[PDB]
């Protein structure tokens, strides 16, 4: 699991994220909690990108529900906060937040090692 497509940074270097994914889970036996979220700092499909990254940490939530947060840190100004929420065990996961400092355009976005 873990592919989250690409995010799009604007001319200000801000990528607002709003995704739902049902391949990843915050629960069950293959949870992404504790995995590292990564964003390519190079725009587009080219090899040799540096990465901004952060570990997906548990946040207090409810009952069968789970919330998690990754604080992304990269080079120079790249930084962001990405939230994950899952209402029921092995249900769809909502992924949302924002990343700043990015070059304008498409950036690969995915959970590593999941």
């Amino acid at each position: 699991a873990g592919d989250l497509g690409n995010v799009t940074a604007d001319k200000d270097g801000v990528a607002d994220v709003s995704i739902e994914d049902s391949v990843i889970s915050l629960s069950g036996d293959h949870s992404i909690i504790g995995r590292t979220l990564v964003v390519h700092e190079k725009a587009g499909a080219g090899a040799g990108s540096r990465l901004a990254s952060g570990v997906i940490g548990i946040a207090q939530a409810g009952a069968g529900a789970t919330k998690a947060v990754a604080v992304l840190k990269g080079d120079g100004p790249v930084q962001g906060i990405i939230n994950f929420e899952q209402k029921e065990s092995n249900g769809p996961v909502k992924v949302w937040g924002s990343i700043k400092g990015l070059t304008e355009g498409l950036h690969g976005f995915h959970v590593h090692g999941a």
